């Protein structure tokens, strides 16, 4: 069949991929800039991934519909064609492992977040980031490439000029740079790390959890005992526990949240006072004191505390979702480059999942504008504004 009729199915998509991939990413940036309750250090990272996503429907896409024609072109321009969208990939996994990394930061250190991750400092660590993309994606043009022995039959069969070359994705870079140290260096590492911070941020965020329903229940079995105690000295000893977890815990709403556990310290203190005096009565009447303080201040810190928690999970499961989609969409295309150099008796993968292949690779630079709109109300309700107004 001739060629043209199955580079036009390929090419329709590429196309209808890179108008969904522009308008997506660009109504992302245009969220960020417009809603100042979306300008926070997580959501740069966030701009930069659409950036590159924006990137990949206004130039590597066209630079893989051209790459497909097999066209005659000095080999180091090739070089370019072929190696821009590693750029782009390669810029979308820091930005994914620098989001993983701030989710991790804002749930195990939340005390001293704010002092450590600004705006300034991530702006610094984008820029730096880019600049490392394009010499990682661009390192064939520094010399790890076929340019040095073409495929001069093909270029002449071709019509090609002197020093030029049919310009085709494996005939210019190498499988094994695509291998050893794309794929495997600096996406399937890079992706391991990301597997690795999520696994420590939804532990710790469990962790976190079992401690505040201990504290809970530990307060309370605590006023158990003491209700049912006989002498001072067994009042003492649930108190004494007492204290301590008061002050392990208090470590507008934080106004009376702060007054509460004044009140809670100062009420344990006065029952303790009572029981090293004798006074089991006394000390067991102050300690009931204690319920009144857990209704009205101490279980509001509880639903709050775990409430926080909560959206801490829900934001990490959103971002884990990116990364795993990102690792869907582009493992099957470095899964075949893997056939391709490490099976040279295996037959190559077929034209139609090559362009499969590259399609799906593609789509990736769609789906995130998708994921922010069904599982972030800020994202979503500003999409809403934009596309209304
Ligand atoms: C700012 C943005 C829009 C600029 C985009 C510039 C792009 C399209 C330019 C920059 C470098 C250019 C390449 C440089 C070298 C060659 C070799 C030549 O034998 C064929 C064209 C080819 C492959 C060019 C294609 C167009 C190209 C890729
Ligand atoms: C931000 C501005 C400066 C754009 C920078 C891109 C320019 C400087 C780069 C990008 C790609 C480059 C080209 C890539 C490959 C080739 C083919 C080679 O046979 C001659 C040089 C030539 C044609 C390069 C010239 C410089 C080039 C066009
Ligand atoms: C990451 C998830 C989606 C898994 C993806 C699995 C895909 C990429 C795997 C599953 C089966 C694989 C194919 C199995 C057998 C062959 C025949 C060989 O002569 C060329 C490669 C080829 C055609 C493989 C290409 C890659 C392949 C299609
Ligand atoms: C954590 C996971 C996603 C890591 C990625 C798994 C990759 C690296 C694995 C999965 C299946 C593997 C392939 C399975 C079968 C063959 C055929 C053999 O003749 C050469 C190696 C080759 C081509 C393997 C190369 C590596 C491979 C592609
Ligand atoms: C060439 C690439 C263009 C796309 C990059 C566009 C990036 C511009 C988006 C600006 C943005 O969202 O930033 C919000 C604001 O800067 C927070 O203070
Ligand atoms: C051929 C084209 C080559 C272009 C390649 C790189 C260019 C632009 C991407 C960078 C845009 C990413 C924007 C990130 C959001 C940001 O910078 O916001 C930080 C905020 O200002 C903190 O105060
Ligand atoms: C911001 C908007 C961005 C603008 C994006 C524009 C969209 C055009 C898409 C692809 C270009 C590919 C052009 C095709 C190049 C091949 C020409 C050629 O020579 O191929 C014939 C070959 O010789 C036979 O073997
Ligand atoms: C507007 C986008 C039009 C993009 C035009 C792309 C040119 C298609 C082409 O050149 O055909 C493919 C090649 O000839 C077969 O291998
Ligand atoms: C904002 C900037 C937007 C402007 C971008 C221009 C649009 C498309 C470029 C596609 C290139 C067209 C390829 C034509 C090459 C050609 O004529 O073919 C050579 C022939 O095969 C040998 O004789
Ligand atoms: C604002 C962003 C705008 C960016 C638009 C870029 C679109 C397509 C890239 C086309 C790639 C180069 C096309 C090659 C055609 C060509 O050079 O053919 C002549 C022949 O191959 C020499 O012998
Ligand atoms: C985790 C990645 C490990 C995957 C490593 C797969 C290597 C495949 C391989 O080495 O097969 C070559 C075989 O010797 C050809 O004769
Ligand atoms: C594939 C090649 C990888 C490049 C390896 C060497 C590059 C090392 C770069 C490190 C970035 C460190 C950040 C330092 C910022 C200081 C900027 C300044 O001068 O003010
Ligand atoms: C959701 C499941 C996927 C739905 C569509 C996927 C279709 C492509 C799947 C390909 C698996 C194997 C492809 C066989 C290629 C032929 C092998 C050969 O001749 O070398
Ligand atoms: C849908 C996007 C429209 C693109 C139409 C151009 C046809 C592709 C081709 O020329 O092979
Ligand atoms: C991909 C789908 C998202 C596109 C929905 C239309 C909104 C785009 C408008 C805009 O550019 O801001
Ligand atoms: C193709 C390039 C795609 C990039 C588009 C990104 C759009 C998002 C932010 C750009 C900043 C807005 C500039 C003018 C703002 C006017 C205003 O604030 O009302
Ligand atoms: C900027 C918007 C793009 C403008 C025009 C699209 C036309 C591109 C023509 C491709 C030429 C293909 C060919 O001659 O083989
Ligand atoms: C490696 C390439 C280095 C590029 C320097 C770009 C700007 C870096 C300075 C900002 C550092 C920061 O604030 O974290
Ligand atoms: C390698 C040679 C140079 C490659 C690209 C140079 C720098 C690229 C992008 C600038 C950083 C992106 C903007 C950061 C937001 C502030
Ligand atoms: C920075 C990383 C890559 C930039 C390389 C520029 C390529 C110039 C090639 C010139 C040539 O080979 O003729
Ligand atoms: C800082 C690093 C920037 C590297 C600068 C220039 C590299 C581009 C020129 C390479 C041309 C030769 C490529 C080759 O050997 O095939
Ligand atoms: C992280 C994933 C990479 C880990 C190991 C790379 C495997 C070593 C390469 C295979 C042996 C070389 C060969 O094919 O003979
Ligand atoms: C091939 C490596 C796959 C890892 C993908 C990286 C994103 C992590 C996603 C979910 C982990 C949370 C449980
Ligand atoms: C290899 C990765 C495969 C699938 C990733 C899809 C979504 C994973 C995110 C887990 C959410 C918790
Ligand atoms: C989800 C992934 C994107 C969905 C679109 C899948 C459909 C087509 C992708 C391109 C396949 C090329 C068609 C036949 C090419 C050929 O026979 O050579
Ligand atoms: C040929 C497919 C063209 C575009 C592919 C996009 C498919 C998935 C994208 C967004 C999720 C839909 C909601
Ligand atoms: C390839 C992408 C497949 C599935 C997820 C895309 C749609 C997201 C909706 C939630
Ligand atoms: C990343 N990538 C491509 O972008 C590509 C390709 N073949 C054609 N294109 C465009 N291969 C094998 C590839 O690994
Ligand atoms: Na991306």
């Amino acid at each position: 069949a001739p060629p043209i009729m199955g580079s036009s199915v390929y090419i329709t998509v590429e196309l209808a991929i890179a108008v969904l991939a522009i308008l997506g990413n660009v109504l992302v940036c245009w969220a960020v800039w417009l809603n100042s309750n979306l300008q926070n250090v997580t959501n740069y990272f966030v701009v930069s991934l659409a950036a590159a996503d924006i990137l990949v429907g206004v130039l590597a896409i066209p630079f893989a519909i051209t790459i497909s024609t097999g066209f005659c072109a000095a080999c180091h321009g090739c070089l370019f064609i072929a190696c821009f969208v590693l750029v782009l990939a390669q810029s979308s996994i820091f930005s994914l492992l620098a989001i993983a990394i701030d989710r991790y930061i804002a749930i195990a250190i939340p005390l001293r977040y704010n002092g450590l991750v600004t705006g300034t400092r991530a702006a610094g660590i984008i820029a730096i980031c880019w600049v490392l993309s394009f010499a990682i994606g661009l390192t064939p043009m520094l010399g790890w490439n076929n340019c040095g022995q073409p495929k001069e039959g093909k270029a002449h069969s071709q019509g090609c000029g002197e020093g030029q070359v049919a310009c085709l994705f494996e005939d210019v870079v190498p499988m094994n740079y695509m291998v050893y140290f794309n794929f495997f260096a600096c996406v399937l590492v890079p992706l391991l790390l990301m597997l690795g911070v999520y696994l420590r941020i939804f532990a710790a965020a469990r962790r976190q959890l079992a401690d505040l329903e201990d504290n809970w229940e530990t307060l309370n079995d605590n006023l158990k005992v003491i209700e049912k105690a006989d002498n001072a000295a067994q009042v003492k000893d649930a108190l004494t526990k007492m204290r301590a977890a008061a002050l392990d815990a208090q470590k507008p709403e934080m106004k009376d949240f702060r007054h509460g556990f004044d009140i809670l310290v100062g009420q344990i203190d006065d029952a303790l006072k009572l029981a090293n005096e004798g006074k089991v009565k006394e000390a067991q009447a102050a300690a009931e004191q204690l319920k009144t303080t857990r209704n009205a201040y101490i279980q509001k810190y509880l639903e709050r505390a775990r409430s926080t928690l909560q959206k801490e999970v829900h934001a990490a499961k959103s971002a884990a979702i990116i990364a795993g989609l990102f690792a869907l969409c582009w493992l099957p295309l470095h899964i075949i480059n893997c056939f391709t150099f490490f099976c040279p008796d295996c037959s190559h993968a077929p034209l139609w999942l090559m362009y499969l292949a590259i399609v799906l690779a593609h789509t990736n630079s769609v789906v995130n504008p998708f994921i922010y709109a069904y599982r972030i109300r800020e994202f979503r309700q500003t999409f809403r504004k934009i596309i209304r107004s």
